């Protein structure tokens, strides 16, 4: 396993007839790497995995794990909401070269307790890729607890839990009732710093996304324990921990990373929409504000 | 009239679907539940909504079941498709598999997990519309989406041709009153929300696209003419009746609970249901044939 620190939740970039771009995405894997980026989550809700199909996801999730040519690890997202959906998206991973795979809780369905751990053991079962599972109720309408991830554990390859729930609380309660060696990882970058602090083990973050460097430092110095050096750093980009969310995530930080000139257009598949005008002052604000370099 | 009456509205039962022991659909069970809703008088059948588990049913089998639905209707009731997505390519595409089923209208949940804004839920239907010439019913549930798409912004979807109508899950009664102020009186309002429904009819509602339809038909189509009719004394008299379903109905997510009565009742053969979701846990079976009891329902 061993994926930790600031792990970035890549946005897809489109070009303007809405096809993936294949060129920004190579310029995406070469900055992550190029600043220090821990590992990169191809397709995931910031990906706008709702809106790739099949045969695009895995075509984007392989692309990447072929830009990176092994220099950092891709996990790629296998959430969906029906257990057979999952397993499928799942099987169709396994032999692209991701270290990891990313599955959100099924949404919209509102599933027990129950029928979540028999959903993400049928689904780890269909695998040797190492699963990371992801709970985010405020988009998927379910709260998996720590109790309930707990039970998860003892699955071979299960290794850890995205929380996105901003609930700091959670790290010591995921400590006590799962081991030392599962891993936690903090989706609210509002609160990423203190779930680090508290015991986390790294962040899949949408800001590092545009401020990789800067949120690296945060997320190092807080792991070793230099809390003086982590404030220090998340000082500087803090404005952004809510700017990023003017309009849900990807709109805003997608038009803010084709505005920084890193990638060639802001296209954005439909339900989702180009950020509001409404909210373009708002946003470059919180963006020069971050030492982030216009046009 | 003008000239054959009903448009779809009064008492609509969001339609479970029967599944064999292996999970495969159980198409005996669902004429037989086809022909139950026709018997009791139900005014159409809503086929692979949430309540048809539509999310673990891929688009072939969604088409299969709503396509024979249909078939089993025979003319006999409205049968209406469930084409909700929250990609809009992927509800295009569902809605096109739809055209020339046989279909009354589609009913579309607004886009669930991404969290689209009111431009984009505007765009969203409209294509969707644009993609067919059967009527669209906009679904609001923010409960399982995520998004609450309030009436200022179904008001803007008003004047696309075919969409015709929204069902609202939230309870917030007062949005009937709302949404009449800014849509038609011709825009037909659905309750999404069985412990408020009545309240909705004698509001203004259309009509309820209920999940307790599925087994309480009688009383609860009862409940419904009545309220239409302004006669508040017989719906409350039959809301009474059946009211303990509304919160029972509800122990677990639906479809869990409705599942088990209709099998425990038993309207289909076998309680399966397709993972994530699960047969209803043990810990609520007395809470839910206690419930049963109270409505009339027997055997057991
Ligand atoms: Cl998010
Ligand atoms: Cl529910």
């Amino acid at each position: 396993h061993m994926i930790n620190g600031s792990i970035v939740a890549l946005i897809t970039p489109l070009n303007s007839d809405g096809t993936v771009d294949y060129t920004s995405l190579e310029k995406l894997v070469e900055y992550h790497i190029t600043e220090g980026t821990d590992a990169i989550v191809a397709v995931g809700t910031t990906g706008e995995s709702a809106t790739l199909p099949i045969s695009e996801h895995i075509a984007v999730v392989g692309q990447t794990v072929k830009f990176a040519s092994g220099r950092i690890p891709v996990i790629g997202g296998n959430g969906a909401n029906a257990t057979a959906e999952a397993i499928e998206l799942t099987k169709a991973q396994n032999k692209l070269g991701v270290a990891a795979m990313l599955g959100v809780t099924p949404y919209y369905n509102k599933p027990s307790p129950k029928g979540l751990i028999a959903h993400y053991t049928a689904v780890a079962a269909s695998t040797d890729i190492p699963q990371i599972l992801y709970n985010v109720p405020g988009r998927t309408a379910v709260d998996m607890l720590p109790e309930t991830i707990a039970q998860l554990v003892e699955v071979p390859n299960i290794i850890g839990v995205k929380d996105a729930t901003g609930d700091v609380a959670r790290v010591k309660q995921l400590r006590d009732l799962c081991g030392n060696d599962f891993l936690l990882y903090s989706g609210d970058d509002a609160t990423a710093r203190e779930f680090l602090t508290l015991g986390g083990d790294g962040v899949i973050s949408v800001a590092n996304n545009i401020v990789p460097k800067l949120f690296k430092l945060m997320c190092d110095a807080a792991l070793a324990g230099d809390t003086q050096a982590a404030m220090a750093a998340e000082d500087q980009i803090k404005g952004l921990f809510s700017a990023l969310f003017c309009e849900a995530n990807p709109i805003p930080v997608k038009w803010a990373a084709h505005k920084m000139g890193l990638i060639s257009q802001g296209d954005i598949r439909l339900p989702l929409t180009e950020l509001s005008t409404e909210f373009h002052g708002l946003l470059l604000d919180a963006m020069k504000n971050a030492r982030i370099e216009v046009k």
